[PDB]
């Protein structure tokens, strides 16, 4: 009785496997991925078993596979002995004979083609799976991976990794069938209510915890915001703001992305990548005209911008989508003196993101790359004062460009993936026009909250198990870093889950 | 063979457990916790053994425990059978047949005096040891609790606790005597070199982890720094900044402490509190004279206060110890045109300490309650650009005042337990001055750094287990925030290791 694995890489969607006899990509970590899983062992005096169909057979040439004994299941090829790393069998379940017999057999490997992973799954004799998802849906296939059946549970995510373009992601499925410190914790749990710091950051239910079966292998960096969401879920205390639609706030939370192997777009929900990109060039070229969003199809700051929110908050004198000193004026022209959007304000005012840009390809080691859009002096004047308040900026000693942001207020349901993907793309922009790869992408929260008119839709993306992250790529360098153009972006193998409607809360 | 664990409440430094046959304090939580862990049981049908010494016996008043048999070692007691829940025994080795025969005990529980301890501990009939270290020990002692035998080791060790000004720790020893996840992604890390981003950050080795046998049990928060420590020795990549002295960094990390029942002051190494806090008091009262710092003995701003450093940073022209507009003219005079030191701001600049009361006490659930020093226009008039740079800070819905802090750059050995504390008092004040109590610290650290002449000071530092937070508390409360000196703090219960040197790169 040994351990028996079906090792396989599937499309995202349609889960196909091959196509024409070959493989339908070309992904050089996927077979060293199958390799090295296939010639894991404990035991130096044993080999590993790797079964497979015919047609997989003459899909690798027919050729054995180096330390590993190679189980052809055929019901014509004929059962030669000349070679002693390969054997024929005329059915699958004739050769579940390693179990019995054959005691130098460790690990058996189920690596064939759909006709063998189908009776392999039917007549129950696979106990893990090692899928490899893969981002291409839009080709062409004939060879699928059957379905898994609820009788498995994922355990393992990995991080989203890029080959030629194409997102890959790993992941682990198990046929689901010390004490001390978990009984002395919940003891002093129940001793001091709220005075022990663990009961005020309670793990999340299980009823409110995205894929729970993946306890220890939430690796995928789009975790770090639905395990958020679910702390803000179970922790969130009820409060009021200064929108007549109340939250579930919490204080003090962070999140990780990766974006040297991907790009931190949310899968679990279609995100609007257009207006982010559009509201990121606008910031940049330091723009405060509404309407110049509004003429481009983006109405997020819309809200913000009506003529009735203005006289509300007490810039009636002002027009009607002019926000005032806000994101990308304090970028470009800090402590300027901000008359009207129409003003030309080129020369006054530190511009923050040239300085930014010649600070990081001049002095990289430095630890003053720094960009802030809180202003004391101008606040009164903001339509809405900065919610992403502070970023810093990392040059790492291999030339990649890492980035931290501190935002003030987050609303998880709206404001946080447009957060995420807004500052990636700024990362990715700062690092071409200075000459890096990007990084890494750190979001610290203040304010972490829900608001309660979202409480159907979140629930609902927490009931999506996340597919990989995309790719996004530029189609030309640019020479200044106002050039850019939403024409110039490539977003490649973006699968996601369809949209999710919230309402904002102006 | 059943499980034996030796309960006891002993004093952090001598270990002391009794004075003249009573408990040298009267903390209900601990007996609540001694009550909880004798009475675990996983059968219902049977009861757990409590053994103690003659003199214990008295001092619980000789009345049996509900639920629990007790045990008396006595050699003089005569052996009733009138109570049921009482038994004597007339050594340590003949009450150990509950392992032989009786199968109705479940659990055997060691809690009598140092007679008992000694010879349980001797004997080595002890499997682990629930050990509740209390913060006193300028009192009388004449009963300790043995050293622990190098035979044990500690799995956990909870958050600092308070009663009565008290502070005290709860502590697991165990005698020592998935695979498929963790092989997966070690051969995921093994293809893709740093790629994968878990390789850019791999978890410390055992030989720079603070307490390594404590490894699902790191409650404690001064964990959160000597974690970090690890963590930046481990992954810390060697790069030189302004100083002739190269550091050890990686970016974007963060820490959280509790202040509701404890301080976060780092034990593993005595930390001049006075020096902290005459530097906060400095800032709040809108200071950048170094030399009001240096005239009561606190020699910090020394360094980039010397004629020598400014000259060399270009402001020559500046006075001896005149700083500029730095932490504390922001926050008193933001954006307010900077002259000397010996000029009176009072007036100029936004006063954002005041409005930040205002907004605490006025409007709590505001989402906006900002500090900042981060001032772009008076950055080149800065002898040193803010390090902790921003702050905001949040009201919860028991009143508690809890802290978010931005630092763009940290020196782990001398700059971080100096903000930790800082802030923290800091919070304390703005929450006395609010009327609030003290909530969480949370600490978000860009460019965490160790300065390579420190190596050798903080391995030593990460040598030392924790001992538990001492507590401070306030002798009156003030009128204005400015009001606070150093008499009107008490430092309560606060123990460390001895200071450890370590030089500032100027
Ligand atoms: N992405 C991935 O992980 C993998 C993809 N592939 C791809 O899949 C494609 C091929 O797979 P597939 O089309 O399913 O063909 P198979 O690899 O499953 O091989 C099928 C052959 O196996 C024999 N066979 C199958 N079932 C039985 C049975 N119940 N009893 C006896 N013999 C049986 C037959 O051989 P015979 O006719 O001689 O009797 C049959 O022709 C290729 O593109 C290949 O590259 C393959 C492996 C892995
Ligand atoms: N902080 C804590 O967790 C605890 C503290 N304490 C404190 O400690 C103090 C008391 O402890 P302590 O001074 O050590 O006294 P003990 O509680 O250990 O009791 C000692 C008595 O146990 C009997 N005894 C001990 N060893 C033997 C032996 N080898 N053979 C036969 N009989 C034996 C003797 O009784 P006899 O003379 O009758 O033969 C002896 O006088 C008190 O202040 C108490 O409150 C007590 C428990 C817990
Ligand atoms: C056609 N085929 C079937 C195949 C291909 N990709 C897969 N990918 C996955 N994730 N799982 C499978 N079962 C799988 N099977 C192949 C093709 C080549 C090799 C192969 O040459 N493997 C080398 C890997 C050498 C390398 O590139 O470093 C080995 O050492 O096993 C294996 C199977
Ligand atoms: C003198 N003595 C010995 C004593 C006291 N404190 C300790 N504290 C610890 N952590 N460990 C011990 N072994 C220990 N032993 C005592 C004193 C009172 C009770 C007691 O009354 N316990 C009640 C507690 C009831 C409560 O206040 O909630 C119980 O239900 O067991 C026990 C032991
Ligand atoms: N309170 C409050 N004030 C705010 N002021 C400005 C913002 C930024 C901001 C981000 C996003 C949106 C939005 O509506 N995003 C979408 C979400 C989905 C989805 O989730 O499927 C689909 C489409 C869109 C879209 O607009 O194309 C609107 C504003 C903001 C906020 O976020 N909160
Ligand atoms: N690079 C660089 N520039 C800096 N400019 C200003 C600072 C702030 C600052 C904090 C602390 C010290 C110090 O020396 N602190 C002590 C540490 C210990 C100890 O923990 O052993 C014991 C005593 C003292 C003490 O002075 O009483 C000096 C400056 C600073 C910095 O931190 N780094
Ligand atoms: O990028 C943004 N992210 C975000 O989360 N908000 C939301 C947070 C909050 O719901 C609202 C501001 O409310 P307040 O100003 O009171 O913090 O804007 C706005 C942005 F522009
Ligand atoms: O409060 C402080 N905290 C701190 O960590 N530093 C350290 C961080 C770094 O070692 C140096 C700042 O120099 P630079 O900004 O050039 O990195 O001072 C200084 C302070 F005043």
């Amino acid at each position: 009785e040994k351990n028996v694995s079906i090792v396989v890489a599937a499309s995202v969607l349609s889960s196909g496997i091959g196509i024409n006899g070959q493989l339908p990509w070309s992904i050089s970590e996927d077979l060293k991925f199958f390799s090295k899983i296939t010639n894991n062992k404990c035991d130096s005096n044993k080999k590993n078993a790797l079964i497979m169909g015919r047609k997989t057979w003459d899909s690798i040439g027919r050729r054995p596979l180096k330390n590993r004994i190679i189980v052809v299941i055929s019901s014509s090829l004929p059962q030669d002995e000349a070679d002693p790393n390969v054997v024929v069998f005329r059915n699958l379940e004739d050769s579940i004979e390693n179990l019995m017999n054959d005691d130098s057999i460790e690990n058996i490997f189920v690596c064939g083609g759909e006709s063998i992973y189908r009776d392999a799954l039917k007549d129950n004799f696979v106990d893990r799976i090692y899928l490899t998802r893969v981002a291409l849906e839009d080709i062409e296939f004939d060879t699928y991976f059957p379905e898994i059946p609820e009788t498995f549970l994922p355990v393992y995510m990995s991080q989203t990794f890029c080959t030629k373009n194409i997102s890959y992601d790993f992941m682990i499925f198990e046929k689901q069938e010390l004490k001390s410190i978990d009984d002395t914790v919940d003891l002093l749990g129940e001793i001091f209510g709220i005075r022990k710091m663990g009961n005020r950051h309670k793990f999340p239910k299980e009823e409110i915890y995205n894929t729970p079966s993946i306890r220890f292998g939430r690796e995928h960096y789009e975790f770090q915001y639905l395990d958020l969401l679910s702390r803000v879920l179970e922790n969130g205390a009820y409060r009021e703001n200064r929108t007549g639609i109340s939250t579930y706030s919490i204080f003090g939370q962070m999140m990780r992305f990766d974006m040297r192997e991907s790009f931190p777009l949310l899968t679990t929900k279609k995100v609007a990548i257009r207006s982010i990109f559009e509201e990121l060039i606008w910031f940049i070229k330091g723009d405060t005209n509404g309407n110049h969003l509004i003429e481009k199809k983006v109405y997020i700051w819309s809200g913000n911008g009506s003529k009735e929110y203005l006289e509300r908050i007490g810039l009636g004198h002002r027009e009607e989508n002019d926000l005032g000193p806000i994101y990308g004026f304090q970028w470009r022209h800090y402590n300027g003196e901000y008359k009207t959007m129409h003003d030309d304000y080129t020369g006054v005012g530190v511009d923050q993101l040239a300085k930014l840009i010649e600070t990081l390809k001049n002095n990289p080691k430095d630890r003053r790359h720094i960009l802030t859009a809180w202003n004391p002096s101008a606040l009164s004047q903001m339509a809405l004062p900065p919610c992403h308040v502070l970023s810093q900026y990392y040059v790492t000693n291999d030339n990649c460009l890492s980035c931290n942001l501190y935002q003030r207020s987050c609303d998880l349901g709206l404001g946080s993936p447009f957060n995420i993907a807004s500052y990636a793309i700024l990362t990715m922009m700062l690092a071409q026009v200075c000459g890096y790869e990007p990084g890494e992408l750190a979001i610290f929260i203040g304010d972490a909250h829900i608001y309660e008119n979202h409480l159907t839709q979140l629930k609902e993306q927490l009931s999506r198990t996340p597919r990989p992250f995309p790719q996004l790529k530029f189609k030309r360098k640019v020479e200044n870093i106002e050039d850019f153009k939403w024409e110039d972006i490539e977003l490649i193998g973006y699968y996601p889950y369809p949209t999710i409607k919230m309402d904002m809360a102006v």
